[PDB]
This record gives C-alpha cells, sequence and structure tokens, in this order.
C-alpha cells in the first residue's frame, strides 16, 4: 500500500510543482519518512520502506529527473543539484546518466576557457584557466556533493579531453604549452615570483600535467 500510496503522489506532486521545487517535496517526504518510520515500524523495515518510497516515488519518474538534468548542470545551482544527487543516488540506474551529462558539462565549460589563446601569453592561460576549471569543479564536487569518486572521475576524463584538445589534421598543443609553462616560471629574468610562490604554481601545474595523455 505504501508503493500505491507514494505512486500517486509522486505523479499528484509533479502536476503541481516544477522539477526544482520538486527535490524539496521529495526529499520533504523521506526525510519525514524516516521519520514516520522509526515511530511506528519494527527497526528491520526502515530500509525496506524507504527502497519503496523511493522507487515509485523517485525511480518512477526516472526519465523525468533526468529530462530536466540538463538545466540543473548548466547554470551550477548549487541546491537544486545537491537534492538532485541524493535523489539518484538511492536509485540503482539514475545515477550513471547524472555523471556522464555532468562529465559533458566540463568538457564544454573547459573548452570555452581554452578557446581565447592570447598570441602573446599562451602556456600561463593555458594552465591558469585549467586551474580556474579545477579549482572550481572540485569544490562544486565537494561542497554540494558528497566526495563521490564518480564525480572525479567524471571530472578527470572531462579535463583529460580538454587539455588532450587535438585539432583537425593536427597535433595536439598540450605538451609544448606545459613545457613553456615551466621554463617562463623557472627562469630568473625580468622580476620573480620567489621560491615560496614557484614551489606553489609548480605544485598546481602536476594537476595540469597529470592529465596529459
Amino acid at each position: 500500500e505504501t508503493g500505491e500510496y507514494y505512486k500517486q503522489e509522486a505523479s499528484n506532486l509533479l502536476q503541481e510543482s516544477n522539477c526544482s521545487q520538486y527535490m524539496e517535496k521529495v526529499l520533504g517526504r523521506l526525510k519525514d519518512e524516516e521519520i514516520r518510520c522509526r515511530k511506528y515500524l519494527h527497526p528491520s523495515s526502515y530500509t525496506k520502506v524507504i527502497h519503496e518510497c523511493q522507487q515509485r516515488m523517485v525511480a518512477d519518474h526516472l526519465q523525468f529527473l533526468h529530462a530536466e538534468c540538463h538545466n540543473i548542470i548548466r547554470q551550477e545551482k548549487k541546491n537544486d543539484m545537491a537534492n538532485m544527487y541524493v535523489l539518484l543516488r538511492a536509485v540503482s540506474t539514475g545515477l550513471p546518466h547524472m555523471i556522464q551529462e555532468l562529465q559533458n558539462h566540463i568538457h564544454d565549460e573547459g573548452l570555452r576557457a581554452t578557446s581565447n589563446l592570447t598570441q602573446e601569453n599562451m602556456p600561463t592561460l593555458f594552465v591558469e584557466s585549467v586551474l580556474e576549471v579545477h579549482g572550481k569543479f572540485v569544490q562544486l564536487i565537494n561542497t554540494v556533493l558528497n566526495g563521490d569518486q564518480h564525480f572525479m572521475s567524471a571530472l578527470d576524463k572531462a579535463l583529460t579531453s580538454v587539455v588532450n584538445y587535438r585539432e583537425p589534421k593536427s597535433v595536439c598543443k598540450a605538451p609544448e604549452l606545459l613545457a613553456k609553462y615551466c621554463d617562463n616560471l623557472l627562469k630568473k629574468s625580468a622580476k620573480g615570483m620567489t621560491e615560496n610562490e614557484v614551489e606553489d604554481r609548480l605544485t598546481s601545474f602536476i594537476t595540469v600535467f597529470k592529465y596529459i595523455d
């Protein structure tokens, strides 16, 4: 009966609320369901009830979640994506669509960073733009999402593609720019950044170099 009660409840909520506020309403039920399940039922049924309160409420509209998941990742919505993640992590086949689609977001945002390559400061901008992409996307995986290695592997795979970008009928531009970045930074010419900061920029260079094919 709780499968049928939340089969109609999940169908009722979507007709009134869009996917953005549908997340809070579903989590507004599971948070309350976990409380009312431990006030009445045996502790053996705590995991079986919730598994039924998500199969007929979250896994039931699996395609509805994946239809509206595109706009969530593009706008870097902190609240509408953390709630979006905790719904899919319970469903067995729901989560892998999110990590693959989020992998395309770095592969699209990363290219825009390494697109306006200036003809006078090529190596510094390429590394710094990657740290802009890497230093932000690691935060997003860690400040609203959990420390999931699936998203981390997606970010690692996506950052690999943007770094190892091959122009049509041309070699990849990654190896020389990273090679030039070190030499442009280890010289004593002009005014340096001093070894207290040189050891910091070179440490961040390893993250860019780790994705080199």
